[PDB]
């Protein structure tokens, strides 16, 4: 019955473990060497770039673990469709109100000798064309930093690698490759992770994606299942359990 909605909540509180962890703790970004590149792929994994084949992969996977039921499953993938698009939409509207410094930020007007007091009498968008030309004068880091912003925004990353998280402890306790869950879990803080190393985000930011993340997958579990058909286990407990006694065969 409400099952989902207990490991769901569970699989939070695990992702928002090292986080709050972080958070608590009084760590801070500067430089280093080797990792930037792993955390960039890392976090190339979900920037679309590519993909968009990560996200279609997990999304197709999942519609065959979500078989049998598989009529709220699609209803399920509208759903969160639905809020992507709501995002997309939030995210364009409002960039006014954030003010607030990238962690590699407040390290560059430092290095480059900027008066906190005098960098933040100054404006609101000149501000960000200023972190613009100071990130002008690695490489492909910087390309990062210019893509993403001088602001931090919530973690788009965070949210849908922990989405993803989710809904696989979530929605699938009773096993398909159980190596989704561990893989999808460990990939997931792989991201919020990859977020922290590369100056991208405060990790108060990474809790927050990953409380949002948590209340996106429940209302959408909660609302595909309401209409029409939960999973719950489909036949498919006989299915599985055929795929159980398997284990233990071969004489
Ligand atoms: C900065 C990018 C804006 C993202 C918009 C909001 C995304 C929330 C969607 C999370 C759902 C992920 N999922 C489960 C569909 O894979």
């Amino acid at each position: 019955g409400r099952s989902i909605a207990r490991r769901t909540a569970v699989g939070a509180a695990l992702l928002l473990v090292m986080p709050v962890a972080v958070w608590i703790s009084g760590w801070r970004w500067q430089p280093g060497s080797w990792l930037l590149k792993a955390a960039f792929w890392v976090t190339e994994t979900v920037t679309q770039p590519w993909g968009v084949i990560t996200h279609l992969i997990l999304f197709g996977w999942f519609l065959w673990c979500l078989r049998f039921r598989i009529k709220a499953a699609f209803v399920l993938f509208a759903i969160l469709a639905a809020a992507i698009l709501v995002g997309q939409g939030v995210k364009s509207w409002i960039k006014d109100k954030v003010q607030e410094p990238r962690p590699f930020v407040i390290w560059l007007e430092k290095t480059h000798h900027m008066p906190v007091d005098k960098f933040y009498t100054l404006k609101r968008a000149e501000r960000g064309n200023l972190v613009k030309e100071q990130l002008a004068e690695p490489q492909y880091l910087r390309s990062h930093w210019q893509k993403e912003t001088g602001f931090a925004f919530p973690s788009g990353h965070t949210m849908f690698a922990a989405s993803w998280a989710l809904l696989a402890v979530g929605l699938l306790w009773p096993r398909r490759r159980t190596l989704t869950i561990a893989i999808l879990l460990v990939w997931a803080t792989g991201v919020m992770g990859s977020r922290l190393l590369l100056g991208m985000h405060w990790p108060r930011d990474l809790v927050v994606a990953t409380l949002i993340s948590w209340a996106l997958v429940a209302v959408a579990t909660w609302l595909a299942q309401r209409i029409c058909g939960p999973l719950t286990p489909p036949e498919e407990n006989r299915e599985i359990a055929q795929r159980e006694q398997e284990s233990l065969e071969h004489h």
